[PDB]
Protein backbone atom coordinates (compact mmCIF):
# COMPACT_ATOMS: atom_id res chain seq x y z
CA UNK A 1 0.00 0.00 0.00
CA UNK A 2 0.82 3.39 -0.04
CA UNK A 3 -0.01 5.35 2.86
CA UNK A 4 -0.38 9.43 2.42
CA UNK A 5 2.13 11.30 4.99
CA UNK A 6 2.59 14.32 4.56
CA UNK A 7 1.72 17.16 1.67
CA UNK A 8 2.82 20.57 1.54
CA UNK A 9 3.20 23.54 -1.09
CA UNK A 10 5.75 25.92 -1.73
CA UNK A 11 6.27 28.02 1.20
CA UNK A 12 4.37 31.73 1.11
CA UNK A 13 3.88 31.75 -2.40
CA UNK A 14 0.35 32.89 -4.14
CA UNK A 15 1.13 29.71 -6.39
CA UNK A 16 3.03 27.02 -5.38
CA UNK A 17 5.93 26.20 -8.59
CA UNK A 18 7.64 22.48 -7.75
CA UNK A 19 8.21 20.84 -10.72
CA UNK A 20 10.46 18.55 -9.96
CA UNK A 21 12.19 16.73 -6.50
CA UNK A 22 14.14 14.18 -5.46
CA UNK A 23 16.03 12.99 -1.93
CA UNK A 24 18.96 14.43 -0.67
CA UNK A 25 21.50 11.88 0.94
CA UNK A 26 20.54 13.44 4.48
CA UNK A 27 17.52 11.10 4.89
CA UNK A 28 14.25 13.49 5.86
CA UNK A 29 15.36 16.42 3.51
CA UNK A 30 14.32 16.37 0.02
CA UNK A 31 15.36 19.07 -2.59
CA UNK A 32 12.69 20.49 -5.16
CA UNK A 33 13.12 22.18 -8.15
CA UNK A 34 10.76 24.91 -8.98
CA UNK A 35 8.66 26.98 -12.18
CA UNK A 36 11.22 29.50 -11.54
CA UNK A 37 14.69 28.12 -11.68
CA UNK A 38 15.17 27.99 -7.82
CA UNK A 39 16.18 24.33 -5.71
CA UNK A 40 14.13 24.37 -2.60
CA UNK A 41 15.22 22.20 0.27
CA UNK A 42 12.08 20.90 2.52
CA UNK A 43 11.74 18.47 5.20
CA UNK A 44 9.57 16.02 4.35
CA UNK A 45 7.32 15.37 7.31
CA UNK A 46 7.01 19.06 8.48
CA UNK A 47 6.77 20.65 4.88
CA UNK A 48 8.68 23.42 5.79
CA UNK A 49 11.08 25.03 3.90
CA UNK A 50 15.10 24.86 5.03
CA UNK A 51 16.98 26.47 2.13
CA UNK A 52 16.99 27.77 -1.33
CA UNK A 53 19.36 28.55 -4.08
CA UNK A 54 18.86 30.00 -7.42
CA UNK A 55 19.55 27.54 -10.01
CA UNK A 56 18.44 28.69 -13.51
CA UNK A 57 15.74 31.61 -14.91
CA UNK A 58 13.37 28.97 -15.98
CA UNK A 59 11.77 26.11 -14.57
CA UNK A 60 13.71 23.38 -13.65
CA UNK A 61 12.52 19.97 -15.17
CA UNK A 62 15.29 17.67 -13.66
CA UNK A 63 17.22 17.05 -10.36
CA UNK A 64 19.65 14.71 -9.93
CA UNK A 65 21.72 14.47 -6.64
CA UNK A 66 25.28 12.52 -6.09
CA UNK A 67 24.81 9.46 -4.14
CA UNK A 68 27.91 11.36 -1.90
CA UNK A 69 25.77 14.41 -0.96
CA UNK A 70 28.62 16.59 -2.66
CA UNK A 71 27.36 17.28 -6.36
CA UNK A 72 23.51 17.80 -7.96
CA UNK A 73 22.31 17.90 -11.46
CA UNK A 74 19.67 20.51 -12.53
CA UNK A 75 18.16 20.68 -15.72
CA UNK A 76 15.82 23.72 -17.24
CA UNK A 77 13.08 24.33 -20.30
CA UNK A 78 14.85 27.65 -21.72
CA UNK A 79 17.57 28.96 -20.10
CA UNK A 80 21.27 29.37 -21.10
CA UNK A 81 23.38 27.09 -19.89
CA UNK A 82 20.20 24.64 -20.05
CA UNK A 83 22.25 22.20 -17.34
CA UNK A 84 24.52 21.96 -15.00
CA UNK A 85 26.12 21.01 -12.21
CA UNK A 86 26.50 22.49 -8.55
CA UNK A 87 28.37 21.82 -5.66
CA UNK A 88 26.80 21.54 -2.46
CA UNK A 89 29.67 21.31 0.00
CA UNK A 90 30.27 24.68 1.99
CA UNK A 91 29.06 26.67 -0.84
CA UNK A 92 26.71 26.00 -2.99
CA UNK A 93 28.19 26.79 -6.05
CA UNK A 94 27.97 26.08 -10.15
CA UNK A 95 30.98 24.02 -10.83
CA UNK A 96 30.20 23.66 -14.36
CA UNK A 97 27.61 23.85 -17.27
CA UNK A 98 26.32 22.05 -20.14
CA UNK A 99 24.75 24.63 -22.22
CA UNK A 100 23.24 22.77 -25.14
CA UNK A 101 21.89 19.24 -23.15
CA UNK A 102 18.39 19.59 -21.89
CA UNK A 103 18.83 16.44 -19.85
CA UNK A 104 21.73 14.90 -17.80
CA UNK A 105 22.58 12.14 -15.64
CA UNK A 106 25.62 10.98 -13.41
CA UNK A 107 27.42 7.70 -14.47
CA UNK A 108 26.20 5.16 -12.38
CA UNK A 109 29.19 2.91 -10.68
CA UNK A 110 31.53 5.43 -9.99
CA UNK A 111 29.85 8.81 -10.71
CA UNK A 112 32.81 10.71 -12.59
CA UNK A 113 31.13 11.89 -15.78
CA UNK A 114 27.83 13.17 -16.92
CA UNK A 115 26.20 12.18 -19.66
CA UNK A 116 23.98 15.01 -21.25
CA UNK A 117 21.47 14.42 -24.11
CA UNK A 118 20.29 16.94 -26.78
CA UNK A 119 17.62 15.67 -29.30
CA UNK A 120 19.10 13.03 -30.53
CA UNK A 121 23.17 13.37 -29.69
CA UNK A 122 24.77 12.22 -26.10
CA UNK A 123 27.47 14.11 -24.47
CA UNK A 124 29.83 12.65 -22.30
CA UNK A 125 31.34 15.16 -20.02
CA UNK A 126 34.66 14.70 -17.40
CA UNK A 127 32.99 15.79 -13.92
CA UNK A 128 36.63 17.66 -12.24
CA UNK A 129 37.28 19.43 -15.06
CA UNK A 130 33.62 19.44 -17.44
CA UNK A 131 35.36 18.61 -20.59
CA UNK A 132 33.46 17.15 -23.21
CA UNK A 133 35.24 13.23 -23.48
CA UNK A 134 32.30 12.22 -26.12
CA UNK A 135 30.10 12.60 -28.48
CA UNK A 136 27.55 9.89 -29.58
CA UNK A 137 25.98 9.67 -32.64
CA UNK A 138 25.87 7.17 -35.40
CA UNK A 139 23.69 8.61 -38.45
CA UNK A 140 23.32 5.68 -39.59
CA UNK A 141 21.88 3.80 -36.65
CA UNK A 142 19.75 6.35 -35.32
CA UNK A 143 16.08 5.84 -34.12
CA UNK A 144 15.47 9.57 -34.08
CA UNK A 145 13.47 9.09 -30.91
CA UNK A 146 11.28 12.04 -30.04
CA UNK A 147 12.11 12.56 -26.69
CA UNK A 148 15.46 10.59 -26.18
CA UNK A 149 17.12 10.83 -22.88
CA UNK A 150 21.19 8.85 -22.77
CA UNK A 151 22.19 7.35 -20.07
CA UNK A 152 24.95 5.12 -18.59
CA UNK A 153 24.59 1.20 -17.67
CA UNK A 154 25.45 0.15 -13.90
CA UNK A 155 28.69 -0.69 -14.72
CA UNK A 156 29.48 2.67 -17.04
CA UNK A 157 30.70 0.63 -19.74
CA UNK A 158 27.69 0.88 -21.92
CA UNK A 159 25.74 3.57 -23.14
CA UNK A 160 22.25 3.75 -24.53
CA UNK A 161 21.07 6.53 -26.54
CA UNK A 162 18.48 7.03 -28.99
CA UNK A 163 18.18 3.25 -28.70
CA UNK A 164 21.66 2.91 -30.13
CA UNK A 165 24.18 0.64 -27.64
CA UNK A 166 27.48 2.37 -27.34
CA UNK A 167 31.02 1.04 -26.17
CA UNK A 168 31.79 3.51 -23.91
CA UNK A 169 35.63 2.51 -24.05
CA UNK A 170 35.52 2.34 -27.78
CA UNK A 171 33.37 5.23 -28.65
CA UNK A 172 31.51 2.89 -30.97
CA UNK A 173 28.03 2.04 -31.36
CA UNK A 174 27.83 -1.72 -31.26
CA UNK A 175 23.96 -2.59 -31.70
CA UNK A 176 20.84 -1.06 -32.63
CA UNK A 177 17.48 -1.54 -30.84
CA UNK A 178 14.96 -1.98 -33.69
CA UNK A 179 12.23 1.08 -33.53
CA UNK A 180 8.85 0.32 -32.43
CA UNK A 181 7.69 3.79 -31.12
CA UNK A 182 7.92 7.29 -31.54
CA UNK A 183 9.22 8.79 -28.50
CA UNK A 184 10.65 6.57 -25.77
CA UNK A 185 14.61 5.56 -26.53
CA UNK A 186 14.76 3.31 -23.11
CA UNK A 187 16.97 2.92 -20.06
CA UNK A 188 18.90 -0.26 -18.61
CA UNK A 189 17.20 -2.58 -15.97
CA UNK A 190 19.58 -2.36 -12.39
CA UNK A 191 20.08 -5.76 -13.02
CA UNK A 192 22.42 -4.85 -15.60
CA UNK A 193 21.20 -8.08 -18.07
CA UNK A 194 17.75 -6.26 -19.61
CA UNK A 195 17.20 -2.62 -21.87
CA UNK A 196 13.75 -1.67 -21.30
CA UNK A 197 12.82 0.27 -24.28
CA UNK A 198 9.24 1.59 -24.10
CA UNK A 199 7.37 -1.87 -24.58
CA UNK A 200 10.19 -4.13 -25.44
CA UNK A 201 12.16 -5.60 -23.11
CA UNK A 202 15.77 -6.93 -24.59
CA UNK A 203 18.01 -9.42 -22.87
CA UNK A 204 21.34 -7.55 -23.55
CA UNK A 205 23.79 -10.59 -23.95
CA UNK A 206 21.60 -12.21 -27.22
CA UNK A 207 20.18 -8.84 -28.07
CA UNK A 208 16.78 -10.99 -28.49
CA UNK A 209 12.81 -9.63 -27.10
CA UNK A 210 12.59 -11.60 -23.30
CA UNK A 211 8.72 -9.71 -23.06
CA UNK A 212 6.26 -6.79 -24.66
CA UNK A 213 5.09 -4.94 -21.41
CA UNK A 214 2.06 -2.96 -23.17
CA UNK A 215 1.38 -1.03 -19.90
CA UNK A 216 5.20 0.83 -20.04
CA UNK A 217 3.94 2.60 -23.56
CA UNK A 218 5.38 6.09 -23.31
CA UNK A 219 6.19 6.07 -19.90
CA UNK A 220 9.12 7.78 -17.88
CA UNK A 221 10.14 4.88 -15.04
CA UNK A 222 12.38 5.02 -11.80
CA UNK A 223 13.14 2.11 -9.74
CA UNK A 224 13.20 1.81 -6.35
CA UNK A 225 17.03 1.76 -4.72
CA UNK A 226 17.12 -2.55 -4.26
CA UNK A 227 15.89 -2.60 -8.02
CA UNK A 228 12.81 -4.89 -6.79
CA UNK A 229 9.90 -2.35 -7.76
CA UNK A 230 9.86 0.04 -11.20
CA UNK A 231 7.27 2.60 -11.32
CA UNK A 232 6.14 4.20 -15.01
CA UNK A 233 4.22 7.15 -15.76
CA UNK A 234 2.98 7.57 -19.10
CA UNK A 235 3.83 11.16 -20.63
CA UNK A 236 1.47 12.99 -21.78
CA UNK A 237 1.47 13.35 -25.92
CA UNK A 238 4.16 25.03 -18.12
CA UNK A 239 2.22 22.05 -18.94
CA UNK A 240 2.60 18.80 -16.47
CA UNK A 241 4.64 16.16 -18.60
CA UNK A 242 2.37 13.28 -17.14
CA UNK A 243 -1.11 12.22 -16.41
CA UNK A 244 -2.75 11.71 -13.57
CA UNK A 245 -1.53 8.12 -13.27
CA UNK A 246 1.37 6.05 -12.18
CA UNK A 247 2.10 2.05 -12.24
CA UNK A 248 4.36 -0.70 -10.05
CA UNK A 249 5.74 -3.21 -11.72
CA UNK A 250 7.88 -6.07 -9.96
CA UNK A 251 11.15 -5.79 -11.48
CA UNK A 252 11.93 -8.98 -11.72
CA UNK A 253 8.97 -10.44 -13.68
CA UNK A 254 7.45 -7.41 -15.37
CA UNK A 255 4.15 -8.14 -13.59
CA UNK A 256 2.19 -5.04 -12.70
CA UNK A 257 1.65 -4.57 -9.23
CA UNK A 258 -0.96 -1.68 -9.13
CA UNK A 259 -2.22 1.13 -10.99
CA UNK A 260 -2.10 4.37 -8.99
CA UNK A 261 -4.84 7.48 -10.18
CA UNK A 262 -4.23 10.40 -7.98
CA UNK A 263 -6.92 12.60 -10.57
CA UNK A 264 -4.81 15.25 -10.75
CA UNK A 265 -1.33 15.72 -13.35
CA UNK A 266 1.93 14.36 -11.80
CA UNK A 267 4.93 16.63 -12.54
CA UNK A 268 7.32 13.99 -10.62
CA UNK A 269 8.01 10.91 -8.68
CA UNK A 270 11.19 9.79 -6.58
CA UNK A 271 11.66 7.06 -3.98
CA UNK A 272 14.50 7.64 -0.94
CA UNK A 273 17.81 6.33 -0.35
CA UNK A 274 16.00 3.12 1.67
CA UNK A 275 12.62 3.08 -0.34
CA UNK A 276 10.58 3.53 2.94
CA UNK A 277 8.73 6.58 0.98
CA UNK A 278 7.71 8.22 -2.52
CA UNK A 279 7.49 11.76 -3.02
CA UNK A 280 5.13 12.62 -5.90
CA UNK A 281 4.78 16.17 -6.88
CA UNK A 282 0.94 16.88 -8.50
CA UNK A 283 -1.04 19.93 -9.93
CA UNK A 284 -4.26 20.82 -7.69
CA UNK A 285 -5.36 23.04 -10.78
CA UNK A 286 -5.30 22.34 -14.54
CA UNK A 287 -3.11 23.94 -17.12
CA UNK A 288 -3.09 27.56 -12.67
CA UNK A 289 0.03 26.05 -11.60
CA UNK A 290 -0.42 25.50 -8.04
CA UNK A 291 1.43 22.04 -7.36
CA UNK A 292 2.06 20.26 -3.94
CA UNK A 293 4.35 17.83 -2.76
CA UNK A 294 1.98 14.30 -1.54
CA UNK A 295 4.53 12.24 0.78
CA UNK A 296 3.85 8.34 0.67
CA UNK A 297 4.79 5.57 2.91
CA UNK A 298 5.51 2.56 0.79
CA UNK A 299 3.89 -0.37 2.29
N1 LIG B 1 14.21 11.72 -13.05
C1 LIG B 1 13.21 11.28 -12.79
C2 LIG B 1 11.90 10.70 -12.50
C3 LIG B 1 11.03 10.73 -13.69
N2 LIG B 1 10.75 12.11 -14.05
C4 LIG B 1 10.78 12.51 -15.32
O1 LIG B 1 11.02 11.74 -16.25
C5 LIG B 1 10.45 13.93 -15.57
C6 LIG B 1 9.98 14.82 -14.62
N3 LIG B 1 9.76 16.03 -15.21
C7 LIG B 1 10.03 15.95 -16.55
C8 LIG B 1 9.82 17.08 -17.41
C9 LIG B 1 9.25 18.23 -17.06
C10 LIG B 1 9.07 19.33 -18.02
O2 LIG B 1 9.56 19.26 -19.14
N4 LIG B 1 8.36 20.42 -17.63
C11 LIG B 1 7.72 20.62 -16.32
C12 LIG B 1 8.05 21.98 -15.76
C13 LIG B 1 7.65 23.06 -16.73
C14 LIG B 1 8.33 22.84 -18.06
C15 LIG B 1 8.01 21.48 -18.60
C16 LIG B 1 10.49 14.63 -16.81
C17 LIG B 1 10.87 14.08 -18.11
C18 LIG B 1 9.94 14.00 -19.15
C19 LIG B 1 10.31 13.50 -20.39
C20 LIG B 1 11.60 13.06 -20.58
CL1 LIG B 1 12.03 12.34 -22.11
C21 LIG B 1 12.55 13.12 -19.59
C22 LIG B 1 12.16 13.63 -18.37
F1 LIG B 1 13.06 13.68 -17.40
C23 LIG B 1 9.77 9.91 -13.47
C24 LIG B 1 9.80 8.52 -13.59
C25 LIG B 1 8.67 7.75 -13.35
C26 LIG B 1 7.50 8.38 -13.01
F2 LIG B 1 6.44 7.63 -12.60
C27 LIG B 1 7.44 9.76 -12.90
CL2 LIG B 1 5.94 10.54 -12.51
C28 LIG B 1 8.57 10.52 -13.13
Amino acid sequence: AFRPISVFREANEDESGFTCCAFSARERFLMLGTCTGQLKLYNVFSGQEEASYNCHNSAITHLEPSRDGSLLLTSATWSQPLSALWGMKSVFDMKHSFTEDHYVEFSKHSQDRVIGTKGDIAHIYDIQTGNKLLTLFNPDLANNYKRNCATFNPTDDLVLNDGVLWDVRSAQAIHKFDKFNMNISGVFHPNGLEVIINTEIWDLRTFHLLHTVPALDQCRVVFNHTGTVMYGAMLQAMKSPFGSSFRTFNATDYKPIATIDVKRNIFDLCTDTKDCYLAVIENQGSMNMDTVCRLYEVG
